């Protein structure tokens, strides 16, 4: 449960992540497999902390998209089951970019999403 | 609307964010006016990216709670209204650790907070 | 605190909510101030429960909108403070209709409100 | 996609929805799975609103659980694929009920669920 490495999710998006620091910090890239404007998806970058200690420990992260003024962010929990496979379960807030404070209302979309090791 | 310097929000927290980097990078810190335990909170690094090039930007960030399993992300948009007052308006979720994966569902929050500068 | 009465939100929504059954359920209309197209926008029924017993209850309601093929489910506490004044704080989700299960992932927006009485 | 019938999800909890009347709204009963306390489960109402014309409509509910004070609404969008198969994707809202208005920030969990038919 570092999430460094190579995970996919429900979606077909990879991500890679690097090493994690002693604070938790973590870097890496984000492949979306969908968009609003698939066309468009370019390689993201991501940037997170997760808890150290716990063997199941809970992260969170920030995903700029490279080819939209949106942001996302996950957070979740990597899991352990009995035979050692490990699953982020997450939670998403994707950030839409309104023109003014009047719209702000309609630019946050939530979601899921399971990730698992390539 | 680079998100450097002190913010508050409407639950009275307040964070403070170091320099913005060009790749919109930023660390600092949060003090939450409120928790599960409110005797047991300490100052939590946050870590998180905004847009560069946008006037009203896109951002997120995670906190690392270090006084508790949990971990909070916050996404949004910096606005600046016609006499140059900037506004966060965020959307977070809080998740928190679990036994195992059967507790998964219980353990994501959902709110919202609006930041204004110290 | 007992939902039936007009009710004003920080979006400037209106809902008006009838009488409320002995199981708590209520019926009523909504308002919207906002739309993705406010030229659209038509009086809707809302239907929803709340609890009986607790002076301070929680409950759901839907929104079934006349002008859009999305719906939309608010729920939240009806809180009574020292001086009698009643707050309804909510959270909502706002499901967009789309076109097939490829793009479920883009469909479910997120925010609050909070309402007192007209 | 009508949702009258019996359905099932993927935590293993259990609905029944009855005829849905010409306004699109229903009436059924819930079995969750799971609970915080999971021993008090009982069978709880739900009231909702689906859209009549769409073939893959939207749709909202709430539950009123009977051995809790909180509420869950789900909405989400009946799919049918290829072979006729039904499903609903939800997202889904849970209110605690909290002593006052300054709890509130603590009171609001959110969630999926893909349903089936039994
Ligand atoms: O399309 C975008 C940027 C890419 C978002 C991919 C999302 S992140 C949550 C989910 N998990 C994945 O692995 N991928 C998806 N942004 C966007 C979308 C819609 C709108 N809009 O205005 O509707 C604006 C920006
Ligand atoms: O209490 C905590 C850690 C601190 C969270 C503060 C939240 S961040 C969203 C909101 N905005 C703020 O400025 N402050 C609040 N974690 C926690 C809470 C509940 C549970 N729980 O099990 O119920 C577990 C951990
Ligand atoms: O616009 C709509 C229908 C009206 C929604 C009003 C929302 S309910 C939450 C909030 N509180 C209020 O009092 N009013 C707002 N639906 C819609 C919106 C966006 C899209 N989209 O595709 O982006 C599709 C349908
Ligand atoms: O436990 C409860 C009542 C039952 C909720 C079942 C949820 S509905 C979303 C999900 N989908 C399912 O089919 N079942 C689950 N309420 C509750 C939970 C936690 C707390 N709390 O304070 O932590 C208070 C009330």
């Amino acid at each position: 449960c570092s999430l460094t490495g190579k995970w996919t999710n429900n979606l077909g998006s990879i991500m890679t992540i690097r090493a994690v620091n002693s604070r938790g910090e973590f870097t890496g890239t984000y492949l979306t497999a969908v968009a609003d404007n698939p066309g468009n998806i370019t390689l993201s970058p991501l940037l997170g902390i997760q808890h150290k200690r716990a063997s199941q420990p809970t992260f969170g992260f920030t995903v700029h998209w490279n080819f939209s003024e949106s942001t996302t962010v996950f957070t979740g929990q990597c899991f352990i089951d009995r035979n050692g496979k490990e699953v982020l379960k997450t939670m998403w807030l994707l950030r839409s970019s309104v023109n003014d404070i009047s719209y702000d209302w309609i630019a946050t979309r939530v979601g899921y999403n399971n990730f698992t090791r390539l």
